[PDB]
Formats: C-alpha cells, sequence, structure tokens
C-alpha cells in the first residue's frame, strides 16, 4: 500500500476534490448562523462537517505516508495540520475559543488552490524588507505607551490606566479612528498640555509610515 | 435602405447632438430637484423629458440596423439599451426605485465621449487581476463573520446577530471607520476578550489589502 | 531710469530685502490675532501693515519695468500680482472675504524663496499625469450623488436635500469621515437598502483611489 | 589610569551588562504600575531603583575618562546624559513630571543596540530634506489659523477663539479626523459659506501632504 495511496494522493481528482470540499463547506457552514437555517436544516450539517472534518484528517494522514519530512517542512502543511487540529478537539470542552477558530480550516482555498499560493507568497515575502521600521515602531510605541500609564491614566481609568489599555489607545490614536474629539481634547479639558504629548506623537509617527511605503517602492 | 442610415448614424453632426442633449437634460434634472421650478417650470420639463425619451429610442433604434449583431456584443451599447429600457417603464407601476433610476442617462455622458471612455476600460481591466485575493477577501469575511453571529449576535444584534447584518460590521470594523470608541469598546463592556476577534481580523485586513496594493505597484 | 532700477531689481539685497519681509510679516501678522498683542501693541502693525503693501505694490511696478511680457507669463508673478492685489481693497468694503484672503500674501516665501520653488514645480508636476483619474472620479461623483438628492432627501434634509449637500456628504463618505455610524446605519435605519447604495460606491471609489498612486509610481 | 580604564568601558562583558540591566529594569515599570505590587513588593523596587541610578552614573562616570570631548559631541550619547541627569533630580521638589520622564531609560536600548541604531540614523536622516515643504506647511497653517480666529473665534472660542487653539483645530481638520460631523457642520448653522475656507484648506494639504511623499518616492 506504500506505492497505492501515493498514486492516489498526486492525482488530478484527489487534489480538486479537496478544492470542492472548502466551497461546499464555506457555503455550507455560512448557513450555520443562521437562526432559521438550523431551525430547518438543522441536522443536515452538523453531521455534514462531522464527515467533512473525518475526510480531512484522513487527508492528512495520507499525505503523512508520502512525503512526511516534506510535510512538516512545508508552510502549507503545518498550516492545514494545526489548523485542522483546532477542528478536532468537540463541541463543549475547555472553552469556546476552540470551537470558535473552527471554520479557520476553510483557509486552505488558499493552500490547495494554486491561482492565491504565489501570490500570498509574494504578499509575505514583503515584510522582511519592513523589519526596520517594524522593530523601532514598537519600541517607539512601548516607551511612549508607559508614559500615559502612569501620568494621564491616574485621573483617565479607561484610556490609560493599564499599559495594555494604552497600546489599545496608541494604535487607536494611529489609526487616528477618533483621534482628536475621542482622546486628546477631553483629556486636554484636564492636562491642558496633552497636545505636546500627542501632537509631536503624531507627528512622528505618521512620519514614518510615510517611509516604510516608500521603501518597498524603491526595492 | 441599408446604405441610407450609415450616413447619419455615424456622422459628425450625429455624436454632437447626442452631446448637446445629455449636458441640456443634464442641467434639468438638478434644476428639477427644485420645488420653486416644479410649480412653475413644471409642464415645460415633463414634456422636455418625453422629448429626451423619444429622440433617445430613435437614437436607439438608428443604431440597430448598422451594426446589428455588433450592437447586442457591444458593453457600451448593451448599457445604454438598459438606460433607455428602464427609462420605458411608465410613470407609476411597481415601485418608483425604476424612475429613481432614470438619472443614469448622464452616465451617457461617458458612453457619448472618447477621452471619458479611455479611462473605463482601464481601470476595469483591473478587477480581473484582483481577485488573486478578493476571493481570499471575501472568505475571510465569511469564516468570521460566522463565528462573529454565535460570539456576540446574541448579546449585540444590532451589530452581529445576523451573519449577513455581521458582515455589515466587519465591513466597517475593515475600514476602520468606528472600530474602536464605535464597536469593540462597547462590545467589551460584556465581552472582555473581545479585542482577541477583532485586532487580528483587523490586522489581517490591514496586511492583506495593503498587500493588494504592493502586487499592483508591481504588475 | 530705464536702466538704474533694473540695475536694483536684480540685486541680492533687493532679492533677501523681500525675503526679510515675509518672514517678518509672517511673524508680526502671526500676532494680529491675538486678544492681548492688539489690546496694548496694537497701533503698530496697523500701520507696519500698511509699510508692508506700499513697499510691495511699489516693487511689483518695480519688476514690470524690467520685463514687462515676462511678468505676465511667469506662473510666481501673476500669483503675487493678484495676490498681493486682494490686499488692496480697504479694510471695511463689501466683505470681510476680500480682508481675510489678505495674509495670502505671505504666499512668496514659495516664489522669492528659491528652494521652496523647484519642489513646487515638482508638486504640480504630477496632475498632468493624474486627470484621467480625475477626470471620470467627478462624473462618477456627478451621477453617485444626484441619486442621493432625490432618493433618500426627500426625508433625510441636512444629507441629501440639495446637490451640493450630496456632494458635501460623498466627499465625507469619501474621506470614510464617520462615515457608517454618521450616515449609513441611520439612514438604513430607514430605507434598510442604502448599504447596496453605499457599499459598492466604497467599492469603486477606493478601487479607483488605490490605481492612481500605482500610476505615480510606474511612471 | 587612562590605559585601564578602556579595557572595560569597550569590552564585550560591558555592552551585555546593559543589555542584562535596561531589560529587568525595564520589567519593573509595568510591574511597577500595580497598586498590589507596591504594597507587598515596594520597598523591594525603590531600592532597585536606587541601585540602576547608581551603576549608570558609575557607567556613565566610566565613559568620560575615554573619549572625553569625543563623547560630549556625539548624538547617541548626549541623550544618555539626559536620562540620568533628569533622573538625578530628586524624589520631590519643582513639579513631578521629571520624575515621570526617568521612563526614557528604555530609550536606552535603542542606544545600547547597534540593530535599533541602524534605523534612528536612516529615518531622522530624512527630516531635513522635507523641510522644503515643510516650511510653507508651517506657512500654510498660520496664514489661514490667523484668518480662521475672527472668522469663527468670536462665535466658537472653544475651537478657533485663540491662534494657537486655531492651529489646534485645524492640525485635526488636517488630519481629516472629523472635520465634517466634528467641526464645519456645526460652523456651518451659524456661518453658511464656512466650508469655502475649509475645504480648500482641507483641499490644499491634501495635495500638499501627498505631493511630499510623490518626492520622497523619487529622492
Amino acid at each position: 500500500m506504500y506505492l497505492r495511496i501515493t498514486n492516489i494522493v498526486e492525482s488530478s481528482f484527489f487534489t480538486k476534490f479537496i478544492i470542492y470540499l472548502i466551497v461546499l463547506n464555506g457555503i455550507t457552514m455560512g448557513l450555520e448562523t443562521s437562526k432559521t437555517f438550523m431551525q430547518s436544516f438543522g441536522v443536515y450539517t452538523t453531521l455534514f462537517n462531522q464527515i467533512v472534518i473525518t475526510i480531512f484528517t484522513i487527508e492528512i494522514i495520507l499525505r503523512i505516508y508520502v512525503h512526511r519530512i516534506s510535510f512538516f517542512k512545508d508552510p502549507w502543511s503545518l498550516f492545514d495540520f494545526f489548523v485542522v487540529a483546532i477542528s478536532l478537539v468537540p463541541t463543549s470542552s475547555g472553552f469556546e475559543i476552540l470551537r470558535v477558530l473552527r471554520v479557520l480550516r476553510l483557509f486552505r482555498l488558499v493552500t490547495a488552490v494554486p491561482q492565491m499560493r504565489k501570490i500570498v507568497s509574494a504578499l509575505i515575502s514583503v515584510i522582511p524588507g519592513m523589519l526596520s521600521v517594524i522593530a523601532l515602531m514598537t519600541l517607539f510605541f512601548y516607551i511612549f505607551a508607559i508614559m500615559a500609564t502612569q501620568l494621564f491614566g491616574e485621573r483617565f481609568p479607561e484610556w490609560f490606566g493599564t499599559l495594555g489599555e494604552s497600546f489599545y489607545t496608541l494604535f487607536q490614536v494611529m489609526t487616528l479612528e477618533s483621534w482628536s474629539m475621542g482622546i486628546v481634547r477631553p483629556l486636554m479639558e484636564v492636562y491642558p498640555y496633552a497636545w505636546v504629548f500627542f501632537i509631536p506623537f503624531i507627528f512622528v509617527v505618521t512620519f514614518v509610515m510615510i517611509n516604510l511605503v516608500v521603501a518597498i517602492i524603491v526595492d
């Protein structure tokens, strides 16, 4: 059987049956949510998904016995492995967190389907040339969050009480979502200097988001 | 009579006689909005609009005995058929929405002019090449929209109660407009670990929607 | 005197006296606003500016009699001309609009100062390669504003009553400022389809802002 | 003793002994924020902080008898002098703000590491070349901020009453966050033609802040 499975694994129907399931799954699971769909076609997808999973886990064991060293070396494999594994924990045990990240198993329409594969390859191939910017940008974010946590937050709880909560707030000022009406003004209404806190922040941040784009255009 | 009409439908005057009309009709829609205009220059316009439809019909009819099957196979033409055909449905019947869509005969300034025609080819011939990750874009929604129906739907059913009503709130978060002060912040007061569901959704998209452009820069 | 003035006009002190005034003016006029500065040093800048203007207008007549044809041909000259001219209308006549656009006369720190001159030259040299995008973008904005004015606005006054007011609102949705909390949701609370109105709008708009940037990178 | 200290201040251990300290001290600031931590592990830390300052002083002192005048002329060094010098001002006296700025000794993770040092050169050597329009940027504010003090200041003195308080509201509008639903919309209800003052200010900036980047792409 060492030969047989391999000459089923590499076949065109084997590779277009897995692609056929993802789409159907994405379709049929995209109707698990409905507060009408499960009130009629209820038990249909409860045991349909149970066959989806059985087939995946069999498929994952099938490829192992074809090239095992080569499996746990492909960035698309160990993906499918664990991303199907997160599904294998039953309905209710420990936490719904596991149950939630289940339908993540559809992120194989990038794996199995060859067209997205190369572009996804071209998508991540950017950041190795973005770290310089990225590393210093957080080490600017780790200093500029603390000074928020112990100056402001003592009389501004939700917005700068904790260190996580400052990062929360400084990313929000970074997106510039509600950046000044929801943050600096009400802050300035108490400590009327927070414009020297946040204006130069905003100056140096953007400044360095401007020179990251240009870096991926030169290179 | 086939030879007789080619001398008209293709003539120099013909084009300019269209360009004269859409603009004049074009001014009488913005002028039509005025209720000081509808009670003194009402009957004037409503017979202008019965003139414009009639001339168009005549004009569309003139094109069919020339290109014939070269009409029902041109994208510039098949649209022009729609703007008359829906404008032909009478001053009542069904719903008033067809009677709204009679202001698409100003997008006949893009059909009737080649300099505007120039852009519509170049811009829309970009859509196909983007699907390489749009099919993925739609997928990540579809997957996470599911999870963002049971997770937050029941507690918050204005934003997440229905898969499609989750799709909305997800699109918005994606566009970043009021993800913090709008949706997350309150979605936390009941779900402390609600940032775990979002900031990656928020991230992954930021990475992907940017990465899409990095490939458009290249290709 | 045909010779003399010219051999003062082209001199280094003549050209660094005009640059010296702009900075001082920007400084001293940047203190006209203060509700303390004019309550003490009040009459100082009221008659200081009166000498600024006299000197400019003399300087503008001085260059005319050096190369007059060549003056009304330079994009930096006719600027200074009219942009000083807007200043010449007295304090109170007609409308404060004229008085307001006065301090615009400081936009000569780009004219007289040579470093900004070339970069400003390199700043406008872009748009001749941005019209294709720009022309169709407004002719998308002139159709997608009307249909807002006569569908929505009849029961949504401030946001889509008038045609100017729709452009007002569609640019706001274009910046995506408060785009969905301040507009589509409250709209959807009445006509629950406005997500088919505004979602595809947002799709096609951004789409074409993405392919304008890439156009100035290729070229 | 000059030859004796060069064997230390430049040694391999020396660097790692700094890198050991900033990180450990670095963990005890975020840990310091906890009031469950200040009432049980309080005295521990307050003597850690008296240890860290002392070792640093010693460490800064070690550098001065080597580089001597090559210290007070290095940008990496002159900053490190500031973070001790302001951290040296006692546990009281003047204002508590100097006692806040003792969390800049984590920006000593950027001085003490060359891989972080790599970025700070490249990013900040960009500032000078941008002045070509920043000197213009500041100018357009300065000019229009003036006008936006008499125009809207008196009616609305929370946002425009003071030149500097206009500078703020202008910066915000520039960053586009709540220019519509925030400032213009209400500034209209009294000043119908308030969009004439803003949408160009809004425009010109959009043109200039983008144009700045178009030159950074090139240079």
